[PDB]
């Protein structure tokens, strides 16, 4: 009934801001819809798997919240097997390589690859983490879609088809659905390309022992009964001195504050007294999140480890289900699995075939991959479809279509008078991940804090030091990265030297 | 508490299902979340106005089930005035003119317009109403914006920039946040360019007389105590052999099916057991509403008319508030008045302002392009910014950007289990517009008794017969502007 601070939505975000108000004295209450926490992030256990995340599940340098805050709730990781190669498949034909990205030896297509990953990270220099609507051509760039914004870069085919690829793998959503502005500020809060797509050195690199789910249950614990399961919050109300939550299952929260630490858009399923201003009313009807079914095949042995494959799979073409994988096999060695992600239409286009018939399909694409008969003998399957979630939206997270960041970007964790925003979609460093999540529940728990008289403003944003544990080395270039031409820098140069 | 339907929404559509429904003999509810009925409509009633339409207002020819449905409730319409000249206010000047399109003299600009209006015609063609992502090229042209195709299209700065006006206007966003596939459908399914930019033989024709507000509210007066106004529904749980209709003040309702009369978008605010289909969870993340805020300065008289402008004034670039105005004096030549809208980025934009500090914008904006000087001596201003509204979300209609509809769009009047979709967004003629919510609230009614074995499937989908106080005059071309080559087929016959 009455309380401090009711915190809405019991995720890794709305869990963190809860722990620290709890931790600081404050009277705290969670909310949230479903008979569990942990939302985007949910560990099935079961005989079979004996744990598997079918949410969010990896983390890595540079993520330093998450690691500290599951640290301290005595969980630990381990690294994501990629000691043997990786293949990079191309037009039904797999190619063996090591390291981050695919080589390429066609000099134009080389120059072409290495001039769109390069301009991305360029334009991302450009683009303020904390305000990407500052960027100086933000409204050039949030006019475009991702799809424009390749099509003029890409003077190659390859580099057009593996850049499509990395939207759809990184956002969930087609390169034509995404704001180019939004991507690039997506890419950049990140750490940069390789950061980003890295499995060593980068935010592949880790899974926790015994599942992710376990840093939302273990403040639950914590908690005990101040966390409320199958309360779905339906009414928040302003009007009055102390601020009234109400819930479906008919009880009602009085508070001093209010944090919303759910999906932006799912701010929809609140009817709001006074009414939300102008621009979040129409902002959260704007934000959808993306499209992904997360499919794990188990097998009987790590079988693509004895052809020296360490299990991550980039699959291009419309055929393949699956576009990208990695090995989920367990640290012990056992529990043998291939995790991998059907991303965006296919997350739609393929929702209508039944489990056994995406495990078929599945299998059949890792078989021919990894060239291995053995790919065809599963033991085992799990998989999760997030777009069929009423309380998450879809995964990973909400992207903007073009034009929306920039008009509406600015009011995502602007306070609603006691209302205060958490959700990794409020995050400055990797927002769209469970490190986002920490950080924008602890901001919005000290931003409470500070209304309260309780700490000074320059505490509201704090700064994390680096994990012990997962040290972060630099991203690095070579001279030749840096200096090559693009295609039509090339093509310049062959002109004025013509001329 | 119990009834045969429970309507969620007491708009134009889910007032249109609700008479349908009742006048068949079955026990119906509405369930509106405001204090009063007509959603997206609203009549304000006052002294200095008399009435004025702060929602939707324009009615026309082919619009044939709005002026039915209105004429049987004891409306009338009258002809919006469009006796003297329009204005098309370029690059800081006024260029008066008659006829729907303001015409252009350079010969390259000429035949780039032409081009771009008939090309967009064209493309609709291949768009069926009923299934526009059934169109031949429906993934290519839903994988744009309209800011994409207007730059492929479009070889002058000046054909651009009308067709962008022409986008903000019709759907109150921008170029760039809308699918092309989306908006070729929209335009096609009210017929066509000139059909939707007419006032004269248009969808600008004519405004009811008192208000349209008055569709609405003379059907609550029929249904009387079956509309529920201020319960906002919250739950639907369609589990058990009833369905059971939940509202905000705590009040539950059991029906045996339920129409959903509410944008789009607007169903998130209901949760939902068991939950949606994937696709309808989504769908209902992915479908905006535009933005605009409706402006009415009134004056002492229609001076405009005595410089033989009728106050329709067409006003291009980015100073300008205000786009588009229309002449909104009443038909007995009293309570005059200039109608503008501010549109897409400009309505959040301006939205800052004070209501006052609006009016001298347009009252500035107004005497320069009329040229008058009683432009800037205003007696009355109303207006409504209806990006506020947590019941709308927006107007005129919902949107649909890059990629939704094509993936998406099938489910938009797809049953769940006993809930059957209404509202304008469902309709396939002059949906996002008035007529298109009685289309779409008399077919789920039509649905529904399809389903209660009342009436044959082939009687779901009806036909309207043509008004005969708003007959429709065909929309015809020249040979010029049907065979006028575009700039690009110009250079490739030199
Ligand atoms: C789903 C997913 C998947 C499948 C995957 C992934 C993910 C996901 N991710 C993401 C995560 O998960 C997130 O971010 C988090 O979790 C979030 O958190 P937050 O913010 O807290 O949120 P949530 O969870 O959602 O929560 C919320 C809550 O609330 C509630 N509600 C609602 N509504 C309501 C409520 N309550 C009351 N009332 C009301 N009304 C709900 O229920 C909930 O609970 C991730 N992350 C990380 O970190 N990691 C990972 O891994 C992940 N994942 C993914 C990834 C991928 N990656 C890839 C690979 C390769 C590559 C990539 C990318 C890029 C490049 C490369
Ligand atoms: C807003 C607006 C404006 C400003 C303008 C306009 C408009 C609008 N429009 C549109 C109309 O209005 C619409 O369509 C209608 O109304 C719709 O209906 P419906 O479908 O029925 O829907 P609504 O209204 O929204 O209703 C719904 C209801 O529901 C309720 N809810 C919600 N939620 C809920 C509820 N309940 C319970 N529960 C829950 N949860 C609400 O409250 C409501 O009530 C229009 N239309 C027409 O027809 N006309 C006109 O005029 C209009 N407007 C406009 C126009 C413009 N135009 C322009 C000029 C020149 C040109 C143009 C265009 C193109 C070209 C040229």
């Amino acid at each position: 009934n009455k309380c401090d601070v009711v915190v809405v939505g019991g995720g890794i975000s709305g869990m963190a801001a809860a722990k620290l108000l709890h931790d600081s004295g404050l009277n705290v209450v969670v909310l949230e819809a479903r008979d569990r926490v942990g939302g985007r992030t949910y560990t099935l256990r079961n005989q079979k798997v004996k744990y598997v995340d079918l949410g969010g599940s990896y983390v890595g340098p540079t993520q330093n919240r998450i690691l500290r805050l599951a640290k301290e709730l005595g969980l630990e990781t381990y690294k994501v097997n990629e000691v043997e190669r990786l293949i990079h498949h191309v037009k039904g034909k797999s190619y063996p390589f090591r390291g981050p990205f695919p080589p390429v030896w066609n000099p134009i297509t080389y120059l072409d690859h290495n001039n769109f990953w390069r301009t991305m990270d360029d334009m991302g220099r450009e683009i303020p983490s904390d305000a990407p609507w500052k960027a100086p051509l933000a409204e050039e760039w949030d006019n475009m879609t991702m799809k424009e914004l390749l099509d003029k870069l890409c003077w190659t085919e390859s580099a057009k088809q593996l850049a499509t690829l990395f939207v759809n793998l990184c956002v969930t959503a087609e390169t034509h659905e995404v704001s180019a502005l939004w991507f690039l500020w997506y890419v950049k809060q990140c750490g940069g390309t390789t950061r980003i797509i890295s499995t060593t050195n980068g935010g592949q690199e880790r899974k926790f022992v015994g599942g992710s789910g376990q840093v939302s249950e273990r403040i639950m614990d914590l908690l005990g009964d101040r966390v409320k399961l199958e309360r779905p919050v339906i009414y928040i109300d302003q009007t009055r001195e102390n601020v009234l939550v109400e819930t479906l299952n008919h009880e009602m929260y009085e508070a001093k504050y209010v944090i919303s630490a759910i999906p932006p858009t799912l701010g929809m399923k609140i009817h709001f007294n006074p009414p939300l201003p102008m621009m979040r009313n129409q902002m959260i009807t704007r934000v959808p999140l993306g499209s992904v079914i997360k499919c794990i095949v188990y097998y009987k042995e790590p079988f693509w480890r004895k052809k020296d494959y360490c299990g991550t799979m980039i699959i291009d073409g419309e055929e393949a289900p699956v576009a990208y994988t990695l090995d989920d096999t367990k640290p012990e060695g056992n529990y043998a699995a291939i995790m991998g992600f059907i991303l965006a239409h296919k997350a739609r286009k393929l929702a209508r075939l039944t489990k056994e018939e995406r495990l078929k399909k599945l299998c059949e694409l890792y078989a021919k991959v990894l060239g291995s008969l053995e790919a065809l003998e599963p033991v085992h399957y799990e998989e999760k479809n997030w777009c069929e979630e009423q309380y998450s939206g879809g995964c990973y997270t909400t992207y903007f279509p073009p034009g929306i960041l920039t008009q509406y970007g600015r009011v995502l964790r602007q306070p609603v008078d006691r209302i205060y925003f958490a959700g990794t979609e409020t995050a400055t460093h990797w927002s769209g991940l469970m490190e986002g999540a920490v950080e924008a529940g602890e901001r919005a728990a000290r931003e409470i804090l500070h209304a309260m008289g309780k700490i000074p403003e320059d505490e509201i944003w704090q700064s994390e030091p680096e994990s012990v544990d997962v040290p972060a080395q630099p991203i690095t270039t070579t001279f030749l990265e840096r200096h090559l031409p693009s295609v039509p820098g090339l093509l310049r140069l062959i002109g004025l030297t013509t001329i």
